[PDB]
């Protein structure tokens, strides 16, 4: 029945007095969490949702101006949480959604208890005393090339995301979900992503943040995780996954899922 629920393909699993909210990153959808879910449903109510613009969502619902800013997705998340009666959730966000949840937690502290983030990135391009892994003008040229030849850029983007070797599970699956997006919509999201800068707002994120990422993510260098750990306003903790790629929860579940389970269940002590 819910308009908001069907628009983001919301799925509710398990049961419990605490709700775990699962968000996904660019190029994929809530199916990226298939390895984590069966380990949560016994102890938690689990809510999954798709970002607006994902290949699984209605392209007519993608407001290009409203989603030109990160705050537009934040409004969506808050609406989803309200619609399904979610308070003080454990938000587990992958990449983009993690920053969406971070911003949302500032607007609505009541909806969030803490955040577990995977491959989080407050800013893509490098700046002074901030290392994002990419020079700003290089990012701009890569975006421009993505406009001219979308197919070939997206074709090369998939191995970069999945990382390391090789033709694998995550490779074919991420490539599948990546090409289910409408080209102009995917271009819009990348423009927004490469455009935002959460660095001045990091001190305002005051709820506990669990910072998780792979030791070899081409999109997110280790320095980014260490930057978040230092600039977050409240409690924070960092754990690196000894693997390659941007989607460790899909590419290497055997070593990633146990880490996610721990940080979901464990609370950072005071000080
Ligand atoms: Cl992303
Ligand atoms: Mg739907």
């Amino acid at each position: 029945m819910s308009t908001v629920g069907s628009a983001h393909n919301v799925t509710v699993l398990g049961s419990g007095e605490t709700t775990v909210v699962l968000g996904h990153g660019f190029g994929t959808d809530q199916s990226v969490w298939k390895y984590l879910v069966p380990h949560l449903t016994d102890d938690y109510r689990v809510l999954l949702y798709d970002n607006m613009g994902a290949g699984t969502t209605d392209p007519n619902l993608y407001d290009f101006e409203r989603y030109s800013s990160l705050e537009g997705h934040s409004q969506d998340l808050i609406a989803i949480l309200e619609e399904f009666h979610v308070t003080k959730c454990i938000f587990v966000g992958h990449s983009l959604s993690s920053m969406v949840g971070a911003v949302s937690s500032i607007f609505r502290p009541d909806l969030f208890r803490k955040i577990v983030m995977i491959s989080a990135c407050p800013r893509v391009a490098n700046a002074d005393d901030y290392y994002g892994g990419f020079e700003e003008e290089d990012v701009n040229q890569l975006y421009g090339a993505m406009e001219e030849n979308f197919q070939t850029m997206m074709t090369g983007y998939a191995p970069i995301v999945v990382g390391g070797d090789l033709e694998s599970e995550a490779m074919q699956e991420f490539s599948r979900t990546l090409f289910n997006m409408r080209p102009d919509i995917a271009l819009s999201i990348c423009r927004m992503i490469s455009g935002y800068d959460l660095r001045p707002y990091l001190g305002l994120v005051v709820i506990p943040c669990h910072i998780i990422q792979s030791s070899k993510d081409k999109l997110v260098p280790v320095a980014v995780a260490e930057y978040l750990h230092r600039n977050f306003g409240g409690k924070s903790v960092v754990e690196l996954i000894p693997t390659e790629g941007h989607l460790p929860h899909l590419s290497a579940p055997d070593i990633t899922i146990p880490v996610l389970i721990r940080h979901i269940n464990q609370d950072i002590a005071d000080d």
